[PDB]
């Protein structure tokens, strides 16, 4: 009967994972539980779903799931919440799911603290874009988040662009070189995805634009490294450690029955944690490699 | 066993803004079951009544009394501020439930999303309407909350339910009063009107009278929150369902988090600079009859 507590992703060796892990593992050590980390090696689904499959075989205390998509991991979190295993998702959502909570980023709020950040940058002035991938919601929201707080806050900053940069490196930076090339007076450019912060420093290079201003997403190490080098003036850190730590505290939680006794009102866990986005820039980049 | 305990030493403090009400039980009960789970001691303290200074002195009574921490629900948006911004300056770590001050100092806001609240109360209404069926709103337009409760659920109507539509949303005033009057105005103006939704707690009294007053059959009704007349109702079966705040998931959650924050259990290192999550959604249960027991005093 030893008490353990999974942890299960998709491209599992990705690096954004280990500060997950670090604060489910934090978590864990304060709560002298066991925990273990597991997932799809790779972006594929099927994978995901048999590796999630292996992991309730294994009867643990609970599991913590980031979901590839929101849809096709669903059976099987019902599977498990079914067989009596709490679980919560941080990361990517699965909101059609039996899953107790998410624990994961506000994306419109991330998106207005580009905005913000991006305002700090420019003295709150300047034309600015963005490039985003049209294919999810949690990307649409960081865009909607910036260009609508760039509408409603500064009024001498203009959007004249939201790219599709198809959360592929080099298709965005042809992205931002088609935004440098049709608005050369451009001032900033937003990425919501950690490969559009790469391909526009690799566009903004390529045509020697240095005058603009790069605000990326998460903390990959080529990420960080253009922060460190001046390449890209922020990077915005998706509360990793939050997650993890608070999905192993809400587990753990649920594994005690600690929430549902007579005087509770149902209520169960609470539907959702904020765990909050970062401002990386030059002065906290050590702090965010792995 | 987990190493979170603390010892009784630690005060930590709830404070409200109307204390007696019944709505605040179970806030501090969440609170008082996170504290024999840390082995830490909580006390209730906030206004008598409905009082911005009276709030404001009775805080000033907690952070004069160096507290562990204060969790608390604030009378207004820009209010208090200045008041737990002092208390966070003298190193007491503050959270808020319920209701929020956003440009606060405090580290995190535990309530209610009041938008989600409306789009739940729009899918139980369409279970009850099978997807099919005019439907009207009764709500305060002075209060934002409101309003996110109302647009939550007039947007999920228009997206995901075609054979349904909101045909009023009407200003019930915040009292049983007129509610019964904007509830007789829809039933009068829309007879074949099959639901209606309250956002107000006084809402749902106000519609179950005006259906009762005119022997209306099929008319599905959802209220807000869980005071007696509301609960009773629902178990008298004049409301189909009424929906309840995470009341002590706020409280209970408001300790873990002050608790956390000071023991300073939110590391510096290697935890990339993160500070305490800064928004819970305490969460939305619908009440029917099958649970409405649970919510009563």
């Amino acid at each position: 009967p030893d008490e353990k507590y999974v942890m299960v992703t998709f491209q599992s060796g990705m690096d954004y994972w280990k500060r997950c892990l670090k604060g489910f593992e934090d978590a864990a050590e304060s709560l002298n539980v066991s925990v273990e980390y597991r997932g799809a090696t790779q972006y594929d689904v099927n994978e995901q779903v048999t590796v999630l499959e292996q992991v309730i075989a294994r009867k643990p205390a609970g599991i913590a799931i980031s979901a590839i998509n929101p849809t096709a991991l669903t059976k099987t979190i019902n599977k498990a919440v079914e067989e009596g295993i709490p679980v919560v998702l941080f990361d990517s959502n699965a909101s059609g799911s039996k899953a107790f909570s998410f624990l994961g980023t506000n994306n419109y709020s991330a998106g207005v603290t580009a905005a913000h950040e991006m305002a700090k940058l420019l003295k709150s002035e300047g034309k600015v874009a963005v490039i985003t991938s049209p294919h999810q919601l949690n990307h649409q929201e960081r865009t909607r988040g910036f260009v609508e707080t760039i509408y409603q806050k500064y009024p001498r900053m203009q959007v004249v662009a939201v790219k599709n940069g198809k959360g592929d490196a080099l298709a965005s930076k042809q992205a931002a070189m088609e935004v440098l090339n049709d608005y050369p007076d451009v001032q900033g450019i937003f990425a919501t995805e950690a490969n559009g912060g790469v391909g526009m420093a690799e566009a903004v290079a390529e045509l020697n634009k240095k005058y603009v201003k790069l605000i990326s997403f998460d903390t990959e190490k080529q990420t960080l490294d253009l922060v460190k080098e001046g390449a890209i003036a922020a990077t915005l850190a998706q509360g990793t450690w939050n997650m993890g730590y608070w999905s192993l505290q809400f587990l753990f939680h649920l594994h005690h029955h600690l929430t549902s006794p007579s005087r509770s009102g149902d209520a169960l866990l609470p539907a959702y944690v904020d765990t909050g986005i970062t401002v990386v820039t030059r002065d906290n980049v050590d702090h965010f490699y792995a």
